[PDB]
């Protein structure tokens, strides 16, 4: 039991709703991560406060939405500077190989100098996108 909220942040047509429709304008599902239970909702300045954790996603085929994620990083941890956000920096389109901007290796030297957690994912094939939604679980849980 317990309650998690993840929001997912980024520009348009990064693939937010795309995403939380592999998980499924919010969506509510009791799932199992390390063989315990949780009901994980998944959203698509109140929403800062009440956030549990935050997947701020870019697309890899669109370099436009990779430099603006340290911003949208930082105005989110001003929101709450007395805490330790978990935050998972998702670099979607993962499947569109010969449109990449973005390599893998700039998008983990991204997340290392900032703190946060990153992932690859195709939510269009379903690829990573199980295993994101499980590594925010096991970050909030941390927090706990
Ligand atoms: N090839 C590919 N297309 C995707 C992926 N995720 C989303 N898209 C497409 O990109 C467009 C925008 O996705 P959408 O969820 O509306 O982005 P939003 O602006 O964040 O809400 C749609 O055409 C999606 O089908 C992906 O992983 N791979
Ligand atoms: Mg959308």
């Amino acid at each position: 039991d317990g309650v998690f909220k993840v929001m997912l942040l980024g520009e348009s047509g990064v693939g937010k709703s795309t995403l939380a429709g592999t998980f499924g304008d919010t969506y509510e599902r009791r799932i199992m991560v390390d063989k315990e239970e949780v009901t994980l909702i998944v959203y698509d300045d109140h929403c800062l406060q009440t956030g549990d954790a935050f997947l701020i996603v870019f697309s890899v085929t669109d370099r436009r939405s990779f430099s603006k994620v340290p911003e949208t990083l930082l105005r989110l941890r001003a929101g709450r500077p007395h805490h330790d956000l978990p935050v998972i920096l998702v670099g979607n389109k993962s499947d569109l190989a010969r449109s990449r901007e973005v390599s893998l290796e700039e998008g983990r030297h991204l997340a290392g100098t900032l703190s946060c957690k990153h992932i690859e994912t195709s939510a269009a094939l379903h690829h990573n996108t199980r295993e994101l939604f499980e590594g925010a679980v096991r970050q909030i849980r941390l927090r706990r």
